[PDB]
């Protein structure tokens, strides 16, 4: 989900003071995480998953791979925090519209 500049900063400072939920580790993107992070999205809409690898590439793919498979938006990547927003019907999470 590719959103504009204008929304993801919106959605950066809702995210400030979240924590993380999930914690994605060093063995990488498994379809267990990947469940995991489908329920926190269903849940909050808006969150932070913690990526473990301290390796820029690797940590890149997972974030595409990340985007690619659940449909949600990569709003930042804020060092090893990856904030991610997908919206249910509910539309919990506010947002500015274009």
């Amino acid at each position: 989900m590719d959103l504009s500049t204008k929304q993801k900063q919106h959605l950066k400072g809702l995210a400030h003071p979240l924590k993380p939920v999930v914690l994605l580790g060093s063995n990488g993107l498994t379809e267990g995480v990947l469940a995991e992070i489908e329920q926190a999205l269903e849940h909050h809409e808006l969150i932070k998953v913690k990526i473990a690898t301290e390796d820029r590439e690797t940590k890149t793919l997972i974030v595409e791979a990340i985007v690619r498979e659940t449909g949600a938006c990569n709003v930042q990547v804020i060092g090893k925090t990856l904030v991610l927003y997908r919206p249910t019907k509910e539309r919990k999470i506010s947002l500015p519209l274009e």
